[PDB]
């Protein structure tokens, strides 16, 4: 409330003062630049005081990012990336750079030297992460490492090492149980838990209360997080259990403002009685809006929907698609590609979490399967995929329908999300079924 | 080789010396023995050597016990008693009293205030141990406390708060698991590691190391008995596999020699062309045994044969017993009446394993079952069961037959083992099929 409102205006004031160190940042010199790494960590070496750099630290990531991949960080971003530096909870809505922002509290932490582990939902996220959000790290003057679940000790102690590492809460984990049964501490792979950056906090912190099974016994890895000297979070979805958070990790929640507008429009939930009639509204809504020349994603709570949803949709003469979570990476490059006038894509809970749906299509997908990167091709694609962008727009965005409600509203607005995003104009509507009295 | 010799003949002596503290030992009070763990402690506090009051400390358990429970510890236990001390494997025949062997180096280890855990292959005989091994350790002033699955982190703190700590492999190991997922400090259930006597090392240590599957990931608990100060094991097979325990663990195998001569028949393996041939050549010789008085258990690799050959042998009209190692408790009960003169068993790989199976029938199980205990109808009891026993010895005592060969030995070695105990005359035959005698 009132506390929300003076906490983000707290720091939404250090967000000015790293807009007014832009103009000089953007003088040094590559080399400059660079090496302000150097400075930083020599100045931390003095003693300095941690959260004293941020503003400066903040102004250089910015820069480098700016260069490196050519994005400068909305001071949005920059409010997300204040908070969690706190133990906080940053919410930030899907679409709002997240994977970005966390560059800035990332890299603040990754200057001690004690390494900074920034948390995934999954191996392919976690990787394609570290991976594309490298450059800017290696640029800085910083090593990014990889935790993966294959990875003999060796490679995990590499890993581990970087100043920045990535992988997933349960790898993570397992790799800290792991550690507990080693031979000789020099048989470890990991160090003394320092920072922990969790990405889709929600989902880690909270749905992952799901106990692991041994088999036979069960535990949990709720505390493993804890045993962090920093834990930090960040999520699309969070103020509903918003008080769960601080009465288990003790995190405060801050819900960050959007850059642009949120202009999607959420529609009222239309019940019906059977599910038949609830899935032939759908199909009849979908393939209407097919014409309309517009993209529509639909939501399922299980693969077992899914798999109905689906044959009762390609009944009708629909050329759809189905992402049930299992291979990652090909979903990944579908969902990627769901914004396309003409799409239609059925997805499971955590199906394609992570990939953001341009309206339109992504055309980097297009220039990235072109073994002659010529900047003659891609200017008609760049230009072309531009047309069927504001077309997709004026035709209401992406609209994506829940097939049902999850138990928990946060979950089914996850989905939601999934539309509308950095300003776009698209739309959500939910289906519910009085057969679904269960 | 002679390793095992100079390593036996080694301690051997130090055997000798406690049997001479016999005579001591025997006049002093039972307050005056009971108080005889204050001055072990007092010593030990003063900063005295450890395995220095061994000699001393072993004759005192055996005197608490010839009073407690009335067993004197055979001098070959006291033998085991001191590899069990050492990271050592003592290896010793079933029915050697490995249970009571223990009692001597978890008393000695218990006295630091570190915790002694025994480790045991399942539930039932984790808690049946500690249960009736209690006495001797309450009377020499130490706690028992007994570590099982469904307790809550209170009751745990408990049993691992005593001074001696009785558990499966597993739960101990989940309780690690747990700790280190653990809240804070003060919500741990265990103790630093200090001191694990695994009692059926082999199966433990060796079986065992087969992955718990996290769901994913895969991991051991072969490492969880390595994180202990002092890691010790026993068992009646230890010998086949003796390298790979000092490979893993760094443990040295001792053979222990048994207390009285062990005379009990392996005959040759029988090996036959069809399933038929062989389930009907047993069921044929326990059906003849069975008429000349002799108690037979028969072993099965799985639930799987034991089911087939359960059916085939009720066929021949032959009333048995089945365990499947599913109820412990209950098989326990049966195992232990599997010596009476007209008794079929059959019993999978881990079926009754842990108890001892008496020539002739267990009164104990009589008197136990009386709700009136009077020094009269035991007599008619402990009187008539010699009977039944001293004949079922004259009839070879009990005879196991394995329905088939593991792969590997030293477990249709566990077998054998079921029999011929403390120097039981029995005997045991294998029945192999012709598509597995083809060892190539
Ligand atoms: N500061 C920025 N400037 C320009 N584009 C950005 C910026 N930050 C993020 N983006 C783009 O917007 C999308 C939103 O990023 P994403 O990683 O999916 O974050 P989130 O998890 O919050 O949805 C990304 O695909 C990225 O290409
Ligand atoms: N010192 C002893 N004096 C008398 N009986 C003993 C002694 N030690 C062991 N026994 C008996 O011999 C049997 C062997 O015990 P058990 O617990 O089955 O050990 P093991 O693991 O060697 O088979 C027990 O039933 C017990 O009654
Ligand atoms: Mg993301
Ligand atoms: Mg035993």
């Amino acid at each position: 409330g009132s506390r929300n409102d003076r906490t983000l205006r707290r720091m939404r004031k250090v967000v000015n003062i790293i807009n007014a160190m832009e103009p000089e940042m953007e003088k040094l010199s590559d080399e400059e630049l660079k090496g302000k790494t150097a400075e930083f960590r020599a100045r931390l070496e003095k003693g300095e005081v941690l959260e004293n750099l941020i503003p400066e630290a903040f102004a250089v990531v910015r820069e480098a990012s700016k260069r490196v991949f050519g994005m400068r960080h909305f001071d949005v971003q920059l409010l997300g990336g204040m908070v969690l530096n706190e133990r906080c909870i940053a919410e930030m809505r899907t679409g709002e750079g997240k994977t970005l922002t966390a560059t800035l509290p990332a890299y603040l932490n990754a200057l001690t030297g004690k390494g900074v582990h920034v948390v995934t939902v999954n191996d392919y996220l976690a990787q394609r992460d570290a991976e594309n959000n490298r450059p800017l790290f290696e640029f800085l003057g910083l090593t990014v490492g990889i935790n993966l679940p294959g990875m003999p000790a060796p490679a995990k102690r590499e890993a581990y090492a970087a100043d920045i590492t990535y992988g997933t809460n349960n790898e993570y984990g397992f790799d800290y149980l792991r550690d507990n049964m080693a031979f000789s501490p020099e048989e470890r792979v990991q160090r003394k838990l320092h920072y922990a950056l969790v990405d889709e906090v929600d989902s880690i912190l909270i749905d992952e209360a799901r106990t692991p099974l041994i088999i036979l016994a069960s535990i949990t890895f709720q505390n493993y997080f804890r045993l962090y000297e920093k834990l930090a979070g960040m999520t699309g979805t969070a103020d509903t259990e918003a008080f769960e958070f601080s009465s288990i990790y003790k995190l405060d929640t801050v819900v960050v403002p959007t850059n642009r507008p949120m202009i999607r429009k959420d529609l009222p939930d239309l019940v019906y009685m059977t599910e038949a009639e609830k899935i032939q509204a759908i199909i009849e809504d979908i393939k209407e809006r097919t014409a309309k020349g517009q993209p529509v994603l639909v939501g399922t709570i299980s693969i077992e929907k899914s798999e109905l949803v689906s044959n009762e949709l390609t009944k009708a003469g629909i050329k759809h698609n189905v992402l049930n979570a299992k291979f990652h990476a090909n979903e990944a490059a579908i969902v990627a590609q769901a914004g396309y006038p003409a799409a239609v894509t059925i997805a499971t809970n955590m199906a394609g979490r992570g990939t953001d749906i341009v309206l339109g299509g992504s055309w980097q997908a297009e220039v990235a399967a072109l073994e002659n990167p010529t900047a003659e091709q891609i200017e008609k694609i760049k230009a072309d995929w531009q047309v069927r962008h504001d077309a997709v727009l004026e035709a209401g965005g992406l609209h994506i329908i829940g097939t049902e409600r999850h138990e928990s509203r946060r979950i089914d607005n996850q989905l939601r999300g999934r539309s509308g995003r950095q300003g776009d104009a698209g739309s959500s509507r939910f289906y519910l079924s009085m057969e679904d009295a269960l």
